[PDB]
């Protein structure tokens, strides 16, 4: 019953967060995205990181395009999510340029990811990750994260705590609108090291 009461709060907050996000102008999204991009490029953990995981942005997410360009300009090794829609399973798969993203097939969420027969280098098979940019519907200032309900990123973060002597740095990119007072969590949810916004 306590488990269910947590899920209910998470579900209620998602709907509340999604309404706010849907109500944002396209040009305001692009604006905070530009503010976060510049903040990320200045960020010391980003500048030091050599192997990176970043997400490809949905319409209700901070746009990562300018970050991805910077990543490749600085010769960083770039990995992106490849979701296995059957379960809460994802890997991080290597892409070799920003332009490759444009030719990839898309999922039912209209997000690019290498297809089923496209054999990719997975981050955890070649040394893990220094830095993971974390998407999500909401974050609080304690680093608690509210995902979309599937727990892909919670599960993946636990996997990185195998393989890696030193865990990845986890950097969430959030609209000011996604910043919450209290994000409902259970013992299974994974905090992020830092939430960027403004
Ligand atoms: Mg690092
Ligand atoms: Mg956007
Ligand atoms: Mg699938
Ligand atoms: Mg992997
Ligand atoms: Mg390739
Ligand atoms: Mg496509
Ligand atoms: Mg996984
Ligand atoms: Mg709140
Ligand atoms: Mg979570
Ligand atoms: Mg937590
Ligand atoms: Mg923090
Ligand atoms: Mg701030
Ligand atoms: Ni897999
Ligand atoms: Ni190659
Ligand atoms: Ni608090």
């Amino acid at each position: 019953m306590a488990a269910a009461a947590v899920s209910s709060a998470k579900r209620s907050l998602r709907g509340e967060l999604k309404q706010r996000l849907r109500a944002m102008s396209a040009e305001e999204r692009l604006r905070q995205s530009r503010v976060l991009s510049q903040k990320v490029i200045a960020h010391s953990e980003y500048q030091k990181s050599k192997r990176i995981s970043i997400f490809l942005s949905m319409q209700d997410e901070i746009e990562t395009e300018e970050i991805i360009k910077d990543i490749f300009q600085r010769g960083k090794i770039c990995f992106i999510p490849r979701y296995r829609f059957q379960s809460n399973h994802m890997d991080m798969v290597r892409i070799e340029s920003p332009e490759e993203i444009s030719l990839l097939p898309k999922t039912s969420w209209n997000i690019p990811q290498p297809g089923e027969g496209d054999v990719r280098e997975e981050a955890l098979s070649t040394g893990g990750l220094d830095l993971i940019f974390m998407p999500g519907l909401g974050f609080d200032k304690h680093g608690n994260r509210l995902g979309r309900g599937k727990g892909y990123y919670d599960a993946y973060l636990k996997r990185c705590l195998q393989h890696q002597e030193v865990k990845p740095y986890t950097l969430a990119l959030a609209f000011k609108e996604q910043i919450c007072l209290q994000v409902p969590v259970n013992e299974n949810d994974m905090k992020v090291d830092e939430v960027l916004y403004e």
